[PDB]
């Protein structure tokens, strides 16, 4: 099973997972230089007033909140995209240290952590379906920076000791993940792949300019959870993050000057 | 997640999973009118005496117990196949009550449960490689129904509840499965498929004519494993047989008059 180890990780996803090579792979890096402002970019719509988060997972990867996608209760419309892309899970990718974490980088610059919120189109009936499109899924991209804590974050962080290894789950009811976002929704956009196996090169990226603080013993609690089972010997879920990935044809377009 | 649910079962895979509807599916019934004596079919050599039992896990659809393959240690040779046929794992598939369970039937007659003994072609060097062809695997299945206890079963059931929620595995050495066969090898043979998606159609099925007797305690245990992981609601492992399927054009044999 693939992992983010010495055998297991980026480097050897390719072996089982061909497209792992493909032509528009995430994540990427965004150079400032060449990711151009685009006036042709309608403004972002996220509404996620009626989100109703259901489950928090740990999958031995990351931990993710499911939310009920059965409605259009927590959706992104506009910005790159047609029609409506429902929110099905949120999860966050870390470093093992502040100095890494993020898989998008903005010129080369690594972010302590990154929060991937994963959306899929409402044209393709399920999320089974949305990833074998081009157009199937975006995904909402903010970078964590260590400074003061996300108050948005704690209800997340003080759960985390109730699935602390792989397979284990608990309820999670009542979470506003508009408690994740930063004050703008600028953004960077380009086409790519989900960064973890099956890498299915069906998503939309939108990736905020602006990251969110979380505090230490907020990224700390991160770096307790265990890519093992209960029973095994621990292995600290860390360095969870594919690096960039080659840009290749691909435009980055910039939703701000 | 495909499953055996009002929403996710055997009814629905074909939404998901394509082949579902293929010219060779598994199982079937087994009609002893028109599955007729073949005098060219060679004795079934079942070679057990060195497998090497490693470990089993509730993998949310049944429990497999894993041997070691990477050697001619625990093989099927003779009957129907060309070449040798590593063991890889066993499984069974059972029912929520005596009268159903079984994935194949003999003249509609459902079983208690049914074991499969999963074999791979070392022709193509690994098993992901054999699932790709036509004559990739090779299982061997045997029918339980309830009467006396099956000694060679109790090493199984006497580890169950320590593999209970989904994802759970433990240490599982020096197992014999030569305690699980029946006295006669006697067999029906035909070209099907996987009855779990992805449902492939790289089987030669080799069905034992004799079932084996297992106790109530016995089964009992297997209805006590969940489908669910930990921290979900118990839903518990039963029922867990695709029904028989479309014969279409295919000639089932038997080895026996
Ligand atoms: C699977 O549902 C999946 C895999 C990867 C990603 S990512 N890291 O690209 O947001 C999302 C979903
Ligand atoms: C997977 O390796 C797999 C799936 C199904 C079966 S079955 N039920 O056809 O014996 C065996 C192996
Ligand atoms: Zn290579
Ligand atoms: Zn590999
Ligand atoms: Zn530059
Ligand atoms: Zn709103
Ligand atoms: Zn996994
Ligand atoms: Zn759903
Ligand atoms: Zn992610
Ligand atoms: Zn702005
Ligand atoms: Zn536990
Ligand atoms: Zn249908
Ligand atoms: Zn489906
Ligand atoms: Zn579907
Ligand atoms: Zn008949
Ligand atoms: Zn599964
Ligand atoms: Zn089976």
């Amino acid at each position: 099973h693939w992992g983010y180890g010495k055998h297991n990780g980026p480097e050897h996803w390719h072996k089982d997972f061909p497209i792992a090579k493909g032509e528009r792979q995430s994540p990427v890096d965004i150079d400032t230089h060449t990711a151009k402002y685009d006036p042709s970019l309608k403004p972002l719509s996220v509404s996620y007033d009626q989100a109703t988060s259901l489950r928090i997972l740990n999958n031995g990867h990351a931990f993710n909140v499911e939310f009920d996608d059965s409605q259009d209760k927590a959706v992104l419309k506009g910005g790159p995209l047609d029609g409506t892309y429902r929110l099905i899970q949120f999860h966050f990718h870390w470093g093992s240290l502040d100095g890494q974490g993020s898989e998008h980088t903005v010129d080369k610059k690594k972010y302590a952590a990154e929060l991937h919120l994963v959306h899929w189109n409402t044209k393709y009936g399920d999320f089974g379906k949305a990833v074998q499109q081009p157009d199937g899924l975006a995904v909402l991209g903010i970078f964590l920076k260590v400074g003061s804590a996300k108050p948005g974050l704690q209800k997340v962080v003080d759960v985390l000791d109730s699935i602390k290894t792989k397979g284990k789950s608990a309820d999670f009811t009542n979470f506003d993940p508009r408690g994740l976002l930063p004050e703008s929704l600028d953004y960077w956009t380009y086409p790519g792949s989900l960064t973890t196996p099956p890498l299915l090169e069906c998503v939309t990226w939108i990736v905020l300019k602006e990251p969110i603080s979380v505090s230490s013993e907020q990224v700390l609690k991160f770096r307790k959870l265990n890519f093992n089972g209960e029973g095994e010997p621990e292995e600290l879920m860390v360095d969870n993050w594919r690096p960039a990935q080659p840009l290749k044809n691909r435009q980055i377009k910039a939703s701000f000057k």
